[PDB]
């Protein structure tokens, strides 16, 4: 309740009004000027607090060997808590620069339609639910490739946590050096036991925030196997097979293999193989390479008009195996499509086979009846 600030505020007034504890209430109050003052903010926002609680008391302030003591401690402790402070701080700047490396510009067209929505529904305001139900799909979308930052901050807070927790045992004097040299000897028993997790969960950072093969909603081959990736996550990755299958991979393997992406790819090639007759005339050959010449021309919103046919081998005398080269106005990102597209081309040889009647036949038996 503001209300209750507003009286704490009072309060603090009071006791002015009836010096250092004075002084000491307008800091316990907690009191909103240091937000008024500002009116990352709200770690700012601590950070001047504690700093100027800190000169204060400083300022502010005999019996050196029992109560003298306290002053030390009180001291130390409030530098111990501006140090917290401070490296939250930090901490808090550095994530949100990585964070802002998961922005995807595949939503630059949905921010800018709804940036201008929502800057419409201001004014004009009195297919509005629309706007608002694609704002949502939207910040789901962005919030979705940021899985990752969220946990290695609740991570490195942790660590900070602890870290702080060691050096205010110190800083204050608190802490005698028998209980540190214990303290610091069973940490690196923990270390000889453990340092193994460690060290994945470290390359699997890694690999998710330097390497970064794949973002969310990429098609990615891995072993041959050509999945979208759902979700990331720090020690694993979610990946949906062809047939939608939810498959959980451990980062820790990810990180050795080589990882195909579809998404990031330029447009994509492909290959048509068949085999025809060894007797098949020269010229029904260069028709062939012809025909195909056309259909791929009169297709251009789907093929690029390079391609290539090579003819690969003899054999016997029997068969020639060929290969049609072509390559796609598309990278394989929408992989139907894809499918769809060479399905036609497919036909289409189908069809060039059977107008120049071009055949395969099989080697001729020679039989000799015993009777
Ligand atoms: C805080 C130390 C915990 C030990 C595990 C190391 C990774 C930090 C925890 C983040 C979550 C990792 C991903 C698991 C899947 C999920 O969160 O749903």
């Amino acid at each position: 309740l503001m209300i209750e600030l507003s009286v704490f505020l009072c309060l603090l007034g009071c006791l002015v009004c009836s010096w250092f504890l004075l002084l000491l209430v307008i800091f316990s109050g907690m009191l909103i000027t240091h937000w008024i003052v500002h009116v990352l903010k709200t770690s700012v926002e601590v950070f001047i607090w504690i700093t100027v609680v800190l000169a204060t008391w400083v300022m502010l302030i005999n019996q050196p060997h029992q109560t003298r003591k306290i002053l030390e401690f009180v001291t130390w402790t409030i530098v111990t808590v501006l140090i917290g402070a401070f490296l939250w701080l930090v901490k808090t700047t550095l994530l949100k620069i990585l964070a802002s490396s998961f922005h995807l510009n595949r939503f630059f067209d949905r921010i800018q339609e709804s940036v201008f929505h929502h800057s419409v529904l201001q004014t004009l305001a009195g297919w509005v639910v629309k706007v608002y139900n694609d704002q949502a799909a939207l910040k789901h979308a962005l919030n979705d490739n940021k899985t990752a930052v969220k946990q290695l901050n609740k991570l490195v807070t942790a660590i900070l946590i602890v870290m702080m927790i060691v050096i205010w045992l110190i800083v204050t004097g608190i802490a005698t050096t028998k209980l540190i040299v214990l303290l610091s000897s069973q940490l690196v028993v923990a270390a000889f036991i453990f340092g193994n997790t460690c060290k994945t969960i470290f390359e699997a950072i890694i690999f998710v925030f330097v390497m970064h093969p794949f973002d969310v909603g990429d098609r990615c081959v891995i072993d041959g196997n050509k999945m979208l990736v759902e979700e990331m996550n720090i020690l694993t990755t979610v990946f949906l097979k062809w047939d939608k299958e939810k498959v959980y991979y451990p980062n820790s393997i990810l990180c050795t293999k080589a990882i195909g992406n579809f998404f990031r790819s330029p447009d994509q090639g492909d290959v048509l193989e068949f085999s025809v007759d060894f007797t098949t005339p020269v010229l029904k050959i260069g028709d062939l390479k012809d025909r195909i010449k056309m259909y791929l021309e009169q297709n251009l919103n789907f093929w690029h008009p390079q391609h290539n046919m090579v003819v690969k081998e003899i054999e016997n005398v029997n068969k020639i195996k060929m290969a049609l080269f072509v390559n796609h106005t598309i990278n394989f990102q929408d992989f139907a499509e894809k499918n769809r597209r060479r399905s036609e081309l497919v036909l289409e040889l189908k069809k060039i086979f059977e107008e120049l009647d071009i055949k395969y036949n099989l080697l001729p038996q020679e039989i000799s009846i015993r009777n």
